[PDB]
């Protein structure tokens, strides 16, 4: 059960957030803010630059410093706080859901059943973290008591992509400020309207003034501003091609004649065309074994065909616009590629609709690896379908490029032999997309997400007779 | 490849272990200890008795005090002290594997290429988790700084089986060291030899006096003994039901083990499981504590398994365990010799098809011919009592969830044969046993469990000035 | 700042509490519980025993079967519901804390800032567990793949005693919850209406029929069936936890003010009923004449009264029993010539009402130094050396304390003291995250006993690093 | 005791070793390795450079590829080759710490009892990590199994500084080995002798070719040749995944209530321990003012009479520095005080006419601004600054970050100050207190040191219905 959506959701926030209050750009410039269904303006969003950055960075410094009520609070308490936060989206859950269709464009249905959800669940877990993530007491040798300790990092810098901005943020919230550390983030010009609300439900959970600060604007502004600011401690970025970069990109999604054919089509279908086409991890390289590649890419053009493209308000809707007028192009001219480079077109290939950045589901087959649509990754709805036939051979094809693979088998040692010979951050068998809030993910969650978050302090003490 | 064994190695230890000294029991008394193969006595073994015990819990006591060698040394030299035990026992290996097969009845081949490589590899791991074990530093609320030590339990009293004489061996003082506890042993009557002898080279090591201390004995002896002194703080004892209920009787933990199932479904690779149901069972003369004793196999492969797995137990070759070309050995001993025997006539009596062997192989030893049962029922006898010996029982079923219930209606260990990965995860998560295999059997690797039941947590929190995350 | 109390809050559940509903006993028989500071009967309560236990067993049994609610459910969502039990305890937190007193007797104000803050910080702690308590990968040798998986022992019988009904119901529900085991929970007869009424507020969580049973009774007859019976998986009262003679060491030069209102509170919180209470207080020579004087001064204004007055400091002992054993424990302790300084005798004509008492000049040999008896009378003995103390506070190990202002002198003694808990210039300090023994609970350290490990070993075509 | 050295040692190692073999530069050239006590060359040493690295890189990618020994072998075995190569250690350790002092110039007595143990502990050490680096089975949400894999980073460049030769290559090897990585190695220019010994003993206990492969020769060459290899998938620098592990001016404080006879030894040892060589030398010594007098009078006592002079020699305390370089910064260092206002207490010259020894320094009353309390100039220059109050010391020593320490007698002062004290590693009446099992970073040592080299791999599978 799904709540009937309000197809124009009003926006509350659309400013900088700093120290829990909202600021307009220091320029006074802003930015507008695009519905991909319509190719219309949704609002106008301030647009912060290099001097917005810096007031953010300073309200976090200061909401970090040593006696401050974010350094002095009890660990459970930060758990008490996400938790309340987590609380509060569930309270907007409707009106959150539409607005990410809204900006994003992604079907309303999905953004409710799961991009919330998710949301939710990954709060909740981090704010189970908060109490729990143990320092160690060490035997090293001598009379001697040696103890570590895991302090935050301090101010992290976050700046998150376009393709699931509410799961993006929390999945960036939830471990940071588990671990006591300050953010200043820079969410997508593209979508920046649901992280913005989300700030004002930070200050209404009870979060100290400068523990979240969000700066939207653009990324050669903002996003390099944050990135080399002197007082900022760690910079995570998470986009297009302490520092961590996190890029996706071509994950081979690997097809055994021994699959259950039924299952194999309907994953295969979900791990490319979920969210458009426009996931990190989309499996964009479908890797089918001769023996059943004809019936396999039969159906799979069947599925394509059938899937619904429309208004992503519309309950029937499965896939909605792209989110942009440049990723809408970027897309036809990889379509164009692929026809010019002598892959066979199955079906769309085209513009879905006359208004919005719709395209049509896009299936290639007989794609080879030395074309363009099988080295480099477009996030739309366009599968690619190649054909292997030994599983030795398809393990050096799929790993000569590491996000994530899968593999679709009904054997034990095939499923063991791929998992372990896959080079990539996560292997999944018969599935596809399936994250946890507790399990890693990373290239070539969890308790694993703390370790960037946390410095860790060791105290060596000399004490009278050291005893087992 | 291994090194010729002297078929009649000589015995430098036979007494009581104490502050690495030896000692007559008190009693002056002394037990022959019987080689399986000709049922011949081997030599006299002092008989440890509930003041011998006394004795041991003393020394293992003062060895524990604070301010003790033992107590203040490092925990990377503890872990350098089993390394050097390792290195000495690998030094006397064909020695050990000799006596080992003397005193036990194990093939010679395996002795020295399984039970020693074993107890090697399990003294090297723990060697290396002596200074690896951490507490924690705790974010409780408050101004307070909260941590938490991992003390050793102290004295623990060990009782071992005669199965893996030194593999038990090792396996106890492996994590018992590791962590810093000291021990009072107490060693099977049936074959005290081997561990004796490490004794000795625990005090060749360089162990301080009393760390580790050795009670050869019997068990409503000195096992209960150890099992009942009020001054021992743990007692693990592994071995057969009988004497496991007289020492819950006289931190407590009892290692038991039976019926473990063999699930061979229709799509499994057929030589393999064959190979692997046969050592499954006759493994150390069937002398394991999660023995395949109840091999089901699916219906549409039945028939073969049974031809393929009779001939197989046929072809295995009983006699002399000195003889590179012998794959079983003896029965430990008399007793569990006749056990067997009577086992074999009920499973007859109960209407189980003999398939194969089923009486002595042999007129001087306790040698058992390989046997195997056919069409076992749920209901009979040899189809819910563990004898530990050469005798396999084959069970028929039809679906995977049928199987599922029979197999856990008994839980040490369990085993699936199958190439299909979700019959492989349905089985492994369904079967209720401590252990499952899939497509293997036996498989143990020294490789922190074993260290929790080692290890008491003292928890210091300690009042400080303001806290800051 | 605490809400005004209701000094005779409703009693809403009295009766057995199996498959989220209530039940009378089998043999329809009932017992009262009674209101300590008055002497009077509060109301009757279902007289559990073991056929009431064997139902609690079955309900139980059938909750956690395989592919049953329980069974099925996510990890994090055995978490979401022990956060939604918080969120309804928190709603109903000033009539809960009413009646831990009026059944309990400890002070309204500490039922409210003390038990009922950490029974909620408990549960939560606890519910942030259910997803976390990962199995491990392990390297094997071979071409195999080996890991392991923390399944639920099943069905655990808990048994709760009087002191903290409510906290101790806690303790034991958070880990055995968070693991995904079912309960079948025994409470005290001096004390079962709390921990009933938490029973509903479970079945207003959500929590599936028969997650939690609990059957209120007398322990020879309820207590001992648990205990016995053959489909219960784990008891706890197999471990066992008991407390008593923790020492509170006082070294010469630790913060005289800190120790004197330390030393009082370890051992007279809760009216002396605490497993771990600093009954033996040692004081080093040098300071020993100061501190007595001190502490004599304090338990003498120490305020006993009405539990529900915002003054009262002490309430009275549980019950009767209690009440008449630790009268004869002061009168052993006159007997065998410790020193009288203050206190001794009955505080008031109705209820369970002891004065608080100070003995100076205890022995180790004395009765007194020997025998916890949970209640309002502190021992002080003499000391010269910090090896002395270590042998003395040894020769007894639940917890113990050592208030010094020397580094090293602090930790030779936390690490010379046998005891499951050191506190150091602090008492009775305890969070949701450290453990707690003399098994052991709280903290991650808890999981452990609510969990079977399950190894999974699988052949595998060629393994590599 | 400690066997009588060969103060001559004979050089057997001098090339490139590459695939477990001894390899002269592409270029054939070579550079002397001077001996600091005489200023004399020891021998010629191959120079290598962008090409000599590029065939380790090779030599290392190929040991590391899926199906080789070093990638096949029991994570056990890993442990019992560790093992061996300490035991080898072990067996040339008179030798070996001869050849450090030669090379080096640190007393051989250090380099036996301190230098040699330490390498040894550290190897065994990590040899126990081996097998027991364990990886997770999480409780995903579903009926999913899902688990963690820990696998080597791959080729690991190594860049190690000449103040501990040998041990800073244990700390190295240790942690990437254990957990089946391969290295490229870069030694100091000024230390490259012991460290290519010792991969002789690397060949002799078995270790398979290309496992470890080291190149001697310069910074901006060889070590900038290993930071830029695109095929070196981590890079850790000491003096694709980057690390740099730098140290500088760390604060020991020492309390009134101190116990004054420790606390003086403690702080000489502190800063003068290595001829001053330690990127963690206490080189801002706090002390009380009611200890100040007291403390400056026995510091210089101390200092005047530590003995200076032949390595080889027992009773010799302090070596000459490590080179020409190092000696002129230090004169520069000591001029500098000197003319900045710091009072000099004793010492301040040069020690000998020959080699490049300092005389034992000591600085008085220095100040925060000056530059000898802010740069760091590892010599044997100490700075002992006063201060009053406890609130005072934590700011001063905080404005600066690898280490620090604290001398006091008070529990509330040594909690205050291990707590507040910004530093990877606080010692408390103790310093330079190491341990293999415990961290130290500015992370290394410990069970810490092997998450920087492995990466975690994420397998999910469908698995038919899942319960607790
Ligand atoms: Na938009
Ligand atoms: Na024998
Ligand atoms: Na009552
Ligand atoms: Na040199």
């Amino acid at each position: 059960a799904v709540p009937a959506p309000n197809q124009q959701p009003e926006v509350f926030c659309n400013q900088i957030f700093i120290n829990n209050e909202w600021h307009d750009a220091v320029s006074r410039k802003t930015f507008p803010t695009v519905n991909p269904s319509t190719g219309e303006v949704i609002c106008q969003v301030a647009e912060g630059d290099k001097e917005d950055v810096d007031k953010a960075v300073k309200a976090a410094r200061a909401a970090f410093q040593l006696g401050s009520p974010w350094r002095r609070m009890d660990a459970s308490h930060r758990g008490r706080l996400l938790n309340r936060l987590a609380d509060l989206i569930e309270r907007d859950r409707t009106y959150l859901a539409a607005l990410e269709t809204l900006d994003n464009g992604k079907p309303y249905v999905i953004s409710y059943l799961v991009d919330l959800d998710m949301v939710l669940k990954c709060l909740r877990y981090y704010a189970g973290w908060a109490d729990k993530y143990h320092g160690k007491t060490i035997p090293i040798d001598g009379d001697f008591f040696s103890y570590t300790r895991h302090e935050p990092v301090g101010v992290c810098g976050q700046i998150i992509p376009w393709n699931f901005p509410l799961l993006m943020q929390a999945w960036k919230l939830g471990p940071a400020l588990a671990t006591g550390n300050v953010v200043v983030m820079k969410v997508a010009e593209q979508t920046p309207l649901t992280a913005l609300y989300v700030a004002n439900l930070i200050k209404e959970a009870g979060f100290p003034p400068g523990v979240v600060n969000i700066v939207p604007g653009f990324g050669p502004t903002a996003g390099a501003a944050i990135a080399s600011h002197e007082d900022v401690d760690k910079v995570a970025f998470t986009g297009s091609t302490r520092v961590t970069l996190e890029l996706g990109g071509k994950s081979p999604n690997i097809i055994m004649s021994d699959a259950d054919m039924d299952w194999a089509v309907e994953q295969a279908h979900f791990a490319l065309f979920f969210n458009q086409g426009q996931c990190c991890c989309a499996g964009s390289r479908t890797f089918v074994q001769e023996d059943i590649y004809d019936e396999f890419v039969e159906r799979s053009v069947a599925r394509a065909k059938s899937r619904v493209v429309g208004n992503p308000f519309d309950s029937k809707t499965e896939q909605g616009p792209q989110v942009d007028e440049t990723q809408f192009k970027k897309i036809l001219g990889y379509i164009n590629t692929g026809k010019q480079e002598g892959a066979k077109l199955l079906c769309g290939g085209g513009i879905a609709a006359d208004r919005g950045y719709f395209i049509q589901p896009t299936v290639f087959g007989d794609v080879q690896d030395g074309m363009t649509i099988a080295k480099e990754e477009i996030f739309g709805p366009v599968m690619q379908i190649l054909k292997f036939k030994t599983i030795e051979e398809v393990v050096g094809r799929a790993n000569n490029s590491g996000l994530a693979a899968a593999v679709f088998t009904k054997d034990l040692d095939k499923a063991n032999y791929l998992s372990q010979a896959l080079q990539a951050g996560t292997v999944w068998v018969n599935c596809y997309d399936v994250f946890g809030a507790q399990s890693p993910f990373g290239g070539y969650l969890g308790e694993y997400g703390l370790q960037a978050y946390t410095k860790v302090k060791t105290v060596t003490v000399k004490v009278p007779q050291k005893n087992s």
